């Protein structure tokens, strides 16, 4: 299903600070990831962190619920990009409380910035992908829901006027995408090499934030200049990348992105 | 004493709130120190820990001059005592910014209960003491390198008589090599609440030790007295739970 907005509630600045305070000094324990990512589940049953400077607590508690969410976390990420890729009827909403300008997410075909309190939905299923193009914090508050038991987005909320499903989404704009573009990006066939694959992986994902074209394309570009390249194991590493990130087809135990 | 308030400055206490929180989660890890302590390293002669404490930061780098700016920490503690002591026979200011109604300095003949924003210098040079009687937060930025007039809030402590003082040798009946510690934090508190010179915390400790015939717990207690008063240096052998 397609991404969207649920509802939008505004929130406490002041009465919130001290709540992204405490998160972003949380320690929490210790692949395919770059820059700074980091979570903290608030639910999974309560946790040591709920307590810990609430607000937040209000919140999931105040908007949310039904017999069923099951899952709770902040979520950060600066100055990172998380590659293209479905993670396989598993809800899960998404909301970030802060101002991040270069943040952005995507999901198949769109692009989305999302702002301060807005609700979306958000599908597992599908490509997705997450970026913070500058240091600027973003956190954001997550929480999935449990269904097969049928349902309508509204019943997510504990308080159905919160529902608000036609505010408009800062959808940015993107250039085209031009067949001398593509070409262009095909010049990274001269100068790919085992050790900066794994670089040039995260760079590809990072056009289509900017440019009109399904991320998908990350994967067929790097498996074009792979060939470009002539280094059959790149080709052959290529494609099981391709295949794990939008087939959600199990990468091999072992199967190293620097180790060839 | 030679400690006095430098001059305040009232704490924008909704700045600070989420700074304040920032400073109480964060890890950080660390012989004489009993109960709750924590210190945060701002600055060192700048650190991760800066811009996610703006108002903190705002602060220090305003209403200071670094023209000399040695370090800036945060330190907190609850239900703890400093022993009393002199660091040898600089230029320390100190901020509370929390009000935390149980938490006291001390320095050679007078107790000091410090309010939020007042700027404090604390003398390293003769004895003195810091204590929390209870959990309620006490964060502090220390910063180790203007109205002097300003009342500060100096307790008005109860006589210290000869009565009190046997009452308290009356420890020498419990006394006991696992208990010796608490007994030495017990001993330290006496001069917060009654006026008596924190050094006389050894005199008491030693004379509660020969009281209870243990050799071991004499020579102990002067090691402690001659640490803490004369700022001679203990052994690395030195321990109050290996006897
Ligand atoms: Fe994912
Ligand atoms: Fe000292």
């Amino acid at each position: 299903m397609r991404s969207h907005i649920l509802g939008k509630i505004e929130l406490d600045q002041t009465r919130l600070a001290p709540d992204l305070a405490y998160l972003a000094a949380v320690p929490t324990v210790e692949e395919f990831s770059n820059g700074f990512w980091k979570h903290v589940p608030l639910w999974n049953q309560p946790t040591a962190h709920v307590e810990h400077v609430p607000y937040l607590k209000e919140i999931v508690t105040t908007v949310f619920d039904g017999t069923h969410l099951q899952m709770a976390r902040s979520r950060n990420l600066k100055n990172a990009i998380v590659i293209p890729h479905r993670d396989f009827r598993y809800f899960r909403t998404f909301m970030v409380l802060e101002d991040s300008p270069l943040a952005f997410h995507s999901n198949e075909d769109t692009v989305i910035h999302m702002r301060p309190g807005e609700i979306w939905f958000l599908d597992a299923a599908t490509v997705h992908s997450a970026v913070n193009f500058s240091e600027i914090s973003r956190q954001s508050l997550c929480v999935d829901f449990a269904f097969d038991g049928p349902f309508d987005e509204k019943e997510i909320f504990a308080d159905a006027t919160l529902y608000a499903p036609g505010s408009t989404p800062d959808l940015p704009e993107r250039r085209p995408f031009t067949a001398e573009h593509r070409r262009r990006i095909l010049s990274l066939g001269q100068v790919i090499e085992r050790e900066n694959f794994r670089d040039i992986l995260f760079l590809l994902s990072k056009v289509h934030y900017k440019y009109d074209v399904h991320p998908s394309e990350t994967y067929d570009w790097l498996i074009e200049i792979s060939k470009q390249a002539g280094d059959e194991k790149m080709v052959v590493k290529a494609e099981q990348i391709r295949d794990f990130a939008v087939e959600a087809r199990a990468l091999s135990e072992r199967f190293s992105l620097t180790s060839w």
